[PDB]
């Protein structure tokens, strides 16, 4: 082992602000130890030929797994409007309501002030998620 080389630099007091930074520091520091890890445990080679193994062999898989991928694809992005769904039941509730009783006033003026109380700070994440993208 005559490649010594000097890398066990290690963290030093500079690195202190920001404990984010360090953690990605540390990531890839890691990575390059990481690396060495795909050539160091195997026999060697064993990827070479597992990659070329199925390059040769491929005569099969994703035939299977062809509409399995479209069921976890679709699947996995389903959030759908759900508006539709909780409009319906909400909507439908407000109509039985009206038919039941008609919002006594009052109450309404109070439960609305009430509600501007409460709507302080959380207005924050309300407001922030309202006209606004997923992020």
């Amino acid at each position: 082992g005559n490649r010594s080389s000097h890398s066990r630099l290690g963290r030093i007091e500079a690195d202190s602000e920001s404990q984010e930074d360090i953690i990605r520091n540390i990531a890839r520091h890691l990575a390059q130890v990481g690396d060495s890890m795909d050539r160091s445990i195997p026999p060697g080679l064993v990827n070479g030929l597992a990659l070329q193994l199925r390059n040769t062999s491929r005569s099969e898989e994703d035939r299977n797994r062809d509409l399995a991928t479209a069921l976890e694809q679709l699947l996995q992005a389903y959030p759908r409007d759900m508006e539709k769904e909780k409009t319906m039941l909400v909507l439908a509730l407000l109509l039985a309501k009206k038919v039941a009783s008609h919002t006594p006033s009052l109450l309404r003026d109070v439960f609305h002030t009430t509600v501007n109380f409460i709507n302080q700070n959380l207005r924050t994440y309300v407001r922030s998620l309202a006209r606004n993208g997923m992020d």
